[PDB]
């Protein structure tokens, strides 16, 4: 090397000196960029609390992930999903109620459906063999399910066995008696008796 | 520069040597600081499985985020929410059952409310025009809703026509027969009751 | 130091130069490594949008975390759980329906249980002191809950005071009339029945 | 290294950094020792017993290492070390030599006396102008040395052939004669003939 | 540090990479500068002959110094000086010739000075008591030093006894003879001279 | 790596920034140390003249060495030595004057030695055959070298041939004339001497 080509000591010293502050600046930036990862997982000495954020944990090998609690699960594709218990179904419509006996679910919500249980309630209220009179101007209202007119058939009392057909208390069986001219008028209202067969 | 001032060769060499291990310690720490990020996303060569943690995925441009599955949604404010189907409402108070007909929902849970349907059950049991006798010590219990006394008003039967007012099987209209208390032979006992009739 | 030990100027130059590209690679790789964490929280100048990914937010001290919306809660051990409003139970078995009055919850769904409310429906339909006749082909059928036979005991009406025991409209009390079997011209049929009365 | 898959492991990175430490330590040790050479050369090293330039050398005030000239030594116009010559001495391309003056010749045998420059002066301190000497010639006299002539009467010279007998006599100037006999008398005088020369310078 | 302030990866990468060639240039120059002193002492792997230059040697502790040979000395003040032997003086005027007997040294050079030895030479030539005739033109040349006239004083011969004063014989003393100037046949010619005599 | 071991960012930053000044000191000192060699050879940009110091030059391969001028040589051992021309010799005693013909060198300096040339000077003054009268009483001084007594032997003249023995010009040979001591009228004085003759 030609000695004349080489710079002055002062030039050389200043070329070294002039890199100091750019270096400190680059390294400061590089350290802060790296610190981001540690802040993210909440393990930085500069944080108030050395713990991950809401709903997160750290695996043994430093993966930041969802910490699942009650009602939450992870499916086969590593997706966050809902664990369903009794009365719930989870499908593509989301979380919905599973209808059982006497219930029907719809856009109005969870609804009662009497079809499944009204007969059981009737049976707890009125026993087999209960008789009820129905007033009909000419005609009585329709038989409700489980009931039959008292027409004599099929084990059923006959209540057209005369002009007058009356119930009397506290025995089984039939009888007749005769009346009619006297001092005492008895009024009668005609009805149609039905009987609970079930 | 005055040559007397310049340190010895050993001072100088020692000054350079004394920084080597300090430097090694700083670069080690800095590299391990940098690595944390790559660990967090499950992409470190030092991890067994190079996959994000539970519930998580990476965007194609490097963001770590939740991966929503069945019943889970992301709302308009990027929050994690629940998707409700039929019979479920989701709001401020949380996930609740939406009450429909015959159902009331409170802190005891999902409850039957009979107000919405008991009448319908009654009508399946007891048709319009049903007549029921109520015994009254003097006074009968009050009418249930849908019932009236058989008092001869507004088309209803009049079971107060005379002293004795009996129901008889198996037709419509009224009639009368006579008993004779002077020269009668067979005693009939009678209990007075108050008949009501179902007017719905 | 003996001067013969010392390498050529060109050897010394070469060892310095040979480290330039390696050092550049190292610093390149360290910068990209440390970038991963900023990419992950969505704060990288290289990203379209400087926002966390779906479902995530940044705290003020730089933590990446789940952004909880409607139905979603964070428990005491920092877990993402469901917030249950009315109707809903959340526990180890998951999201279930909480059963209240008249409801039973099982593996078939939400079911109605009548035992909690059928009696209130009965009472809406039939008041205390209602009387019903029961035809017993043999004996009668059995008594329903809340009822009793009209056997004259405990303030109940005595419907076996005689041979013939009839109900009549439209009062309280008892009485008797006499039918003329002897010489009466009109037959009356009588079907015997067991009257029960509702005591609640 | 945009894609995360391309970025080396943390261990590999740390090992690349660690690997350079000792090579760096070596390189700097060598560079420092290379630099120290100059400081040693001028005898200013802390590691040297005496903080002085080596034999014959000094340092200028702006740091140059140069010769320190003492008695007899000079620096010429082209900055060359040379010899400073006083009287008797010449210094040129042939080296240091002796400057010859009067009566001296210098050659490879050394300094020599050259009588050509002074023998006449010595002669003149011994023998005055006018000195006459007789030369015996068996027939002929030896040849005249420089500065002498025969006494033949020319240019004011004594004439010693005027007669057959030409004798010198003390204690005057001039000439004269007296008569003897060739055969008769009582006392014989013997004569040897010579050739007289005279010093004319 | 607020993450928005931090530069892009790429920006940082260019900041580091831009220093490479400036650094190489600086180390190149600094090594070349260091190499100067090893070149100066003739100890450089790039020099054909690893030897100090003309006139120089290295001490054992690495000082670069003059190597003195014949005629050259180092004085007490470490100055390069000439060593002088017989015939020579070294002083402020430099190297000069020291004059001895019969020598004068001046700006013309080394000269013979006959005053110191011409008398020795005369004594080797002419013995004490030598007589020489001086032809006077009337008067004779001056006496050389060491000589006196033959005037008859202080034991000098008297060459003015008579009219005729001749040298003779082969002996010592004086005598006289008588010429027959009256009757003689043979003329004898006489030239007069001034005899001087060497008295040292 | 356990993330709890890694120090704070401010700690890491401070460690890098701590070294900045020490390194500025070290490189400054090292640059100054290297500069010493360039100063020594007088090639330093901070020197007024980019020239070697007094009596020095640089070889083309960069060696600092003595620049020999007139009088000065470099010997086969690379030593600075004196170059000797005519009249000078150089040896263990240094520079001295070399003695030739007619010259002796001692501590008094350069001396004329007449033994080498006085005979030549005699021969330029007096030729072979010169005759000189010596006065002595009763003996002459000793013969100088190169002379003999005129005693008639070995080709020399016989000046003791008679009672009186005179020299006469201007010729060769011998003769006799007669004086008259009885009758002569003219007195001649004679001084007796010893004639010697130069036989070289």
């Amino acid at each position: 090397r030609a000695v004349g080509e080489i710079p002055s000591a002062d030039n050389l010293k200043n070329r070294f000196k002039a890199r100091s502050i750019p270096l400190e600046t680059d390294f400061t930036n590089l350290i802060d960029l790296a610190e981001v990862g540690r802040l993210a997982i909440g393990q930085s000495p500069s944080q108030q609390s050395k713990t991950p954020g809401t709903g997160m944990e750290l695996t043994s090998d430093g993966k930041l992930q969802v910490k699942a609690g009650a009602g939450v699960d992870i499916d086969n594709n590593n997706r966050i999903t809902i664990k369903s218990g009794h009365g719930i179904k989870v499908d593509g419509n989301g979380i919905s109620v599973k209808p059982g006996s006497g219930i029907k679910v719809d856009s109005n919500g969870v609804n009662v459906n009497i079809d499944d249980f009204w007969e059981e309630i009737r049976n707890k209220i009125m026993p087999k063999g209960t008789m009820l009179p129905i007033y009909g101007t000419p005609n009585p209202s329709a038989l409700p399910t489980g009931w039959e007119w008292c027409d004599g058939k099929d084990g059923r009392p006959n209540l057209k066995k005369g002009k007058y057909n009356l119930l009397s208390g506290q025995s089984s069986g039939t009888d007749t008696f005769w009346a009619d001219n006297g001092d005492t008028e008895i009024n009668v209202l005609f009805v149609y008796y039905m009987i609970k067969v079930v």
